[PDB]
C-alpha cells in the first residue's frame, strides 16, 4: 500500500552555493523524505538526470526496499559509477533511509546501530596570506573551541616565471608551493605547539613523487592527515608513498568508483577515507565504504565542505555517530538563511556537531524561503588551473 | 530512559539437539529480545559465559546502542575470538536486534536495507548407504519442492586394513572416500540430470592436495558448491586450489576470527562464505561480513544445520533477505516439537523460505514448553575419528 | 594400565587475581598433575568447560599420550581456537606433561631437550605517574639486579582532548596525547640512565595503525629492546607496512588465540619476539611448537609473564624458557608470601634471574587446603570499558 | 654427575650395505646410546669426523643437554650444514635421545609426546624388468599385506642412439623414460584396480619441465606421491608445477640444509618430506622439521631405504609414531644377519611395523658380531649416470 508518488528536485542557494536537494513523496500524506544531491559544478545535470529519469523510474514503488531500489536504480541506464548520475542516486537513497527512519520513529543512525560517541568531533578550515594570518585564524577557531584545524597558506603559489604569453586560467605554481608547506607547518608548531591537531590538503596539485617528499619532510609536524596527495588517475603511487611516509593519509572526496577506493583501503595505502557521501551514491554505498574501511583499520572523514546542503551534512553526521572507525568531520560553519531554509541543522558546540534526534534525518526544508535563493549557476573559474608555462593542470 | 533489566538463558532440546536462546527483557512493557547462543557441544559453559559475564555487564544499559554495546562487550574480557565467547555475543546482539525490531515495528530484514528478494530459496540434505538410497532421498526432497541438495553417501569410508590393535574412535578412510565421490556424482547426474543444483561437503575429511584433485575431478558434475574442502588452519592452501580447479568453494562454518576469513574473501579464494552467525559473534558482525563479501563478489551460505535455534534460523533469513549477494540458506526441517516451542518458525513453501513481516525478529519461546525438553549433554562422538592407522583427526 | 580417574578444577586467589588450576588424578596412588587454565576475566566459564566436558572425555585414557589427547579433545566439541576452550586444554596439557615428567623421574625441560641456558634473565614492570617516578622505579629495579625493564608513564594519556558535553562511562583515555608522550619519556630516560639497561613498552594496541609506525620510527635512538603489540590482532596486515619503515624490534602476541593469526606474522618476519599467553594457546604442547616454529623463522620467544596466571603457568613458561635455544625474555610479575605459599615450588629469583627447582614434572605443587583460604572475587573489570575522549568504546 | 665418558663409531654391513653406528657411553652403569650416522657412499669420512672432531668435542659433558650439545657442535667447526657433518651429528644425537630414553625409563617416542596411532604403515619396493614382473611383484607384496607400494619399471631408459663413441658411466634416456611411466601405470590401474596404493620416484632424472607434464599425465592414476620430480639445485621450478599439477609430490630425501626445504614448506609446494634423517642431523632437527611440516599441512615420509642402520630405522619409528601429521613409512626388510646384529628390530606384520616399548631408541648392537661383516668400500658405479649425449647427470 504505501508508494512512491512523486520525485522533485529542489534547487536553491542560501549559502551562496548553489545545492541541490531531492524530495521524494509518498501516499501517506505528510510522509516525506529528503536526500542531498548536491554536485554543485553540474546542478542542473543532476536536476535533469532527477526529474527525467529518477521520477519515472519510482513512481508507484514501495519506499521501505532501500537497496533493492538503489541496486536497480543504479544499473537503470546500464552505464553507471559517474557524480551526476551518483548524486541523482543519492538524493533519492537519502530520502528514503529518511522515510524509514521516519515510520521507525526514529534518526536514521538508530536504524544503523545506534550511538557510537557522544559528540562528532569537528574540523574547520583556516585561511591566509601568510604564516601570521593564518595563525590568526586558527587562534580565532581555537577560542570557539575547534581542536582541529585544517591550515593553507596562500593559494598553492598563485615562484617561476612564465613565458611571453599567457593562456587565461588561475596560474599557480606546485614547486614553489611544496617548498612552503614545511616552513608553513614549523612556523605553526613552534608557535602554537602540538596540542592543536593540524590537516593540510595538497589538493592533488603535485606531481606524486613531490607529494612523497612532502609526506615526510612533514612528519615531524605530525599532521592528523595530509589530504589528496595524488588525483585518483594516480593512485598506484600510492604503493611507493607507504613504503617510505608515516604521515596519515587521507584522499577520496573525488572518488566515484570502487576500483578507485577498494585497491587503497585493501592495501592500507590510506589512513582516511573522505569520500562525498551523495557523489558515491548516498548513504547505503557509504554505510558500506564505512564497513569495508572498518574491517580493513581505516576511518572515515566524509567530505563536508560549503558544497553540501544541510541534508548531506545530517547525512554525513548520522553515518559519523553510528560508526565504529569514524575518523574526523570536516565542517564548513553556516550562515541564518541556511538555517532558515533548512530547520534542524545540528547543533554546533565547541568543536562538536550534536545532531538532534528527530525521526529520519531530523531536516526539513522550507520550500518558499528556499525559492527567495534562486541558483546562480556558472563556470567556476578556479577549476581552469595552470602552471607557470601555462600547462592545464588537474585542480 | 529504556533499559536493560535481565538477561536470561534458556536451555531447551525440542528437535533431541540441545539448544541455548538468550532473553533480554527491558523497563518497557511487552518489549524484549531473544537471540540464539547455541554452540551445542558446549552448551553449559556458554550458559556460564551469559549468566556469569554478559547478564551483570548489561544490567541497566541503554539496549539500543547495539554496535556500542557489541564493541564494549566483545573486548569485556579482554581475550575474545573464539567460539563460546561468540555466542555470548550473539545471543545478546540478535536480542538487541529483536527489540530494535519491535521499537520501530519492523522486521530486522526492513531495519538491514529492506526485501531483496520474494522468497528464499533453500537447500536441503539428502544421505544413503548407497548411491541408490540417496537418490531416493533426493527425488523425496524433489518432490516437496527442493530445488538444490547436499549430496553424502556414507560416512566418509566408516578401505585400506588397520593395524592389530585399534584406539577407540569413529574409523574413516580418506582415500576410499575420496576416490568414491566422483563416481556418486557422475551416477547422480545420469539420474538426475543437471537441473537440480548439487552441494557436496568434504567436512576437512582429506589432505589438502586430496582436496584439490577432487575439486578439479568434480568439475564435470558441476556443483553448486564444494564445501570446506580444508580446515581453518589449512587455510592458504587454497592458493594453490584456486590456481587449478573451477568447481565452486564454499568454506567458514568453524569461523570465529576475521583472520581466518579476510585473506580468503580479499584474495577470491571462495565463492560462498558459510559462518555459523551465532559464532562469529551474532547478526552486528555477520552484516558486515555479509558486506565485506559483497564489494569481493563472494556470497553467503550461513549454516544451518539442526543445531541453530529457530531464532538463529530466522536471524539468518533476516540476512538473507537483506544481502544483495545472498547465496543460499541450508536448511534443517523441524518436528512438531520445535514449532510448538519457538511460535513464529518461518514458512517452508516448495523449496523456500517466507519470513513473517512480525517486528524483530518476528520469532518467540515458549519458556513453559521449553522446560520439557532438557539439554541431554554429553560428548558426541562423532568427533573423535580416526584414520585407518589410529590417527585422530579433524572430524 | 595407567588411567585417569578425574579431573578438576582449583579456583584460587593468593595474590589478589583469580587464577584457575587443573588437577589430573590417575589410578596410582600419589600420582598426579597440575596445570593453568588461568583465563582470569572468564574462570567461571573455564570451569564450566573443565568439569562439564574435559572430565567425562578424560576419565579413563592414558594420560602420556600427550598429543592424541591434546589433538582429539582440541576438536571435540567441533568449534575450537579460542581463549576459554585453549585453557580448558591447557589445564590439561601442562597436568599431562607434568605427569610424565614425574613418571620420567625428570622436570618437563628435561624432556624438551634439556637445558639450553643457566638461568632465565627477568624483566619486570616499572610504572610512574611521571618521567622521574617511573625512573625511579627503574633504579630500584637495577639496584634488585634486573637488567631489562617495561616502563610505562601514565594511563595512555587518562594535553588531553576535551570531551563532548556529556560523557558515557568508560576508563577515558587519549590516544594521540600519549603518543605524542612516549619519545620525550625514553628520550629522558636515556639522558639519565644511559644504554645499558634494556627497556621495553607497551602500547597496548592503543593508537591507530599509522600512528603506531610513526612512534616506531620516532623510537629508534632509545633502543627499545621491544615495542609491543603496536596492532590489535584484528589489524596484524598492518604490519607489513610498519616493517617496511622501522627497525624498532617487535612483540606481538598476547591476544592471540589462533594460528591464522601468528603463522603469517612469523613467516614474513613481520615480529621479533612472540609474546603468546601458554595456557590461552592450548599448553606446552602447541606452545612448543610456536616456539620451534619461531625458532626457524628467527623469532624469538617472549612468553606472556602478568600477574593474571598461576604459579603453575610461570613453571610452564620457565620450563619452555629453559629448552628453547630462541628464547628472548621473560617477563616476570613477583609473587607475594600467600602464593609461595599456596603453590610450594615456586621458580627461585635472584638478581635478575629464576632459576627452576630440578624436581620432576614443572617441580610445582598445590595446598588445597590452603588454596581454599583465597576465594576468587569474580566480577568485571573496569578497565577493559575504555573510551576515547569523544565516548567511542576502543580495544583497550 | 652424569658425563659421557666415550664415543666411537661401528663400521658394519650385515646386510651387505656399508652402515655406520655411534655409541655414547657415560659413567653410569648400563647408560649408554645408539645412532645412526650412515652415509653410505662416504661412511669413511664419517668415522673420521666423529672419531677426530666429534669424540673430542663431547668427553666430559653432560648428556641430557641434546639440544646444547647439538646446537654447539653444530657450529663447532664453523663451517656446517653438509651431509659428513650432519652425519656425525646424527650419530650422536640420536645417541643422547637414546640415553634420554633410558634415563626416563620410556621409549623416545613417549618422550616426543606418545602414541599418535596404533602402528605404522609402511610402503616396499616392488621392482621389474618390464609391466609384467613389476605387477607379479606388487601382487606378492600384496600376499604379506603392503597395502602401498613403490612402482618402478627398469632402470630410467637403461631410446636414443649414442654418439660413435661413449665415455663409460651407467647409460640411461630420460626421454624414453618419461613416456614410460604413463602407461606403466595406466597397465597397473587396469590390472590392480586403485585399492592399492602407488608411489612412484622420478629421482631428478628429467628436466624440470618435463617432470610437470609427467606429474599432469599421472593424475588420473591417483599415486599416493611422486617423488623427487625435480633436483635439490631446481626447486624453484616447483612454484611452476603447483600452479599446474594435483599429483602430490614429495621431495627431500637429498636435503641437508634449511634452505633447501623451508621454501617449499612454507609455500606448500610440496606434500610429504622426505629427508633422511641422519643426513639432516638427526632426532632433534627432524623432530622440528616435522612441527614445521605439520603446522603448514605436509606430512613425513622418512627416507627408508636400505642405506640405513636398523638403529636410524628405529629412530624414523619412533618420529612416526609421535607425529600427528605422519604420512607413510618406506620401509626395506632386513636379513637374518641385520637382526642378529641388531637386537630390537621393530616387528614387521602385514604392512605394519610394531616398535618395541623399551626404552630410547630400544635397539641394540653386538659389537662381536658387527665385526664378522667388515664394509667393503669403495665407489658406487650407479653415481656415474650419462645421458644418451655422454652427458654427466644427477643420478
Ligand atoms: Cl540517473
Ligand atoms: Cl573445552
Ligand atoms: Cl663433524
Ligand atoms: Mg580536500
Ligand atoms: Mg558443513
Ligand atoms: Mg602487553
Ligand atoms: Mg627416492
Amino acid at each position: 500500500k504505501l508508494k512512491i508518488t512523486n520525485v522533485k528536485t529542489i534547487l536553491t542557494a542560501p549559502g551562496g552555493i548553489d545545492l541541490a536537494v531531492v524530495k521524494v513523496e509518498t501516499n501517506e500524506p505528510g510522509l516525506y523524505g529528503l536526500g542531498c544531491a548536491t554536485f554543485t559544478q553540474r546542478i542542473f545535470a543532476v536536476k535533469s538526470a532527477i526529474d527525467e529519469y529518477m521520477a519515472p523510474f519510482l513512481i508507484g514503488k514501495d519506499p521501505t526496499r532501500i537497496e533493492d531500489i538503489w541496486q536497480s536504480a543504479a544499473v537503470s541506464g546500464y552505464w553507471r559509477n559517474g557524480p551526476i548520475m551518483n548524486n541523482a542516486l543519492s538524493g533519492v537513497d537519502m530520502a528514503l533511509w529518511d522515510i524509514k527512519g521516519k515510520l521507525a520513529g526514529m534518526p536514521v543512525y538508530e536504524l544503523l546501530g545506534g550511538k557510537c560517541r557522544d559528540g562528532i568531533p569537528l574540523y574547520c578550515h583556516t585561511d591566509g596570506g601568510d604564516e601570521v594570518e593564518v595563525e590568526d585564524n586558527i587562534r580565532a577557531r581555537m577560542e570557539e573551541g575547534y581542536q582541529y584545524v585544517r591550515c593553507q597558506m596562500g593559494m598553492y603559489g598563485g615562484p617561476k616565471r612564465s613565458p611571453r604569453s599567457k593562456t587565461p586560467g588561475i596560474y599557480f605554481d606546485p614547486e614553489a608551493y611544496a617548498k612552503s608547506v614545511p616552513r608553513l607547518f614549523e612556523h605553526l608548531r613552534n608557535k602554537l605547539g602540538f596540542g592543536i591537531e593540524f590537516i593540510h590538503d595538497v589538493h592533488e596539485r603535485v606531481t606524486p613523487v613531490t607529494a612523497i617528499q612532502l609526506a615526510k619532510t612533514l612528519e615531524p609536524y605530525q599532521l592528523f592527515y595530509l589530504e589528496d596527495p595524488v588525483a585518483p588517475e594516480n593512485i598506484d603511487w600510492l604503493r611507493m608513498l607507504r613504503q617510505q611516509s608515516s604521515t596519515p593519509i587521507s584522499m577520496g572526496e573525488l572518488f566515484v568508483n570502487i576500483n578507485e577506493w577498494k585497491p587503497l583501503i585493501d592495501n592500507k595505502l590510506i589512513d582516511y577515507i573522505r569520500c562525498h557521501v551523495s557523489t558515491i551514491g548516498g548513504i547505503t554505498p557509504a554505510k558500506k565504504l564505512a564497513v569495508y574501511s572498518e574491517l580493513n583499520g581505516v576511518r572515515t572523514a566524509w567530505h563536508g565542505p560549503g558544497d553540501i546542503s544541510p541534508v548531506g551534512v545530517c547525512a554525513n553526521m548520522h553515518l559519523d555517530m553510528s560508526s565504529p572507525n569514524f575518523g574526523i568531520q570536516e565542517y564548513t560553519p553556516m550562515n541564518d538563511a541556511l538555517r532558515e531554509v533548512f530547520p534542524g541543522c545540528p547543533e554546533i558546540d565547541q568543536g562538536y556537531a550534536y545532531v538532534n534526534d528527530k525521526p529520519g534525518l531530523g531536516i526539513d526544508i522550507n520550500e518558499t524561503l528556499a525559492e527567495k535563493y534562486p541558483c546562480d549557476g556558472g563556470i567556476p573559474s578556479w577549476t581552469m588551473a595552470r602552471t607557470p608555462d601555462g600547462t592545464a593542470s588537474r585542480p
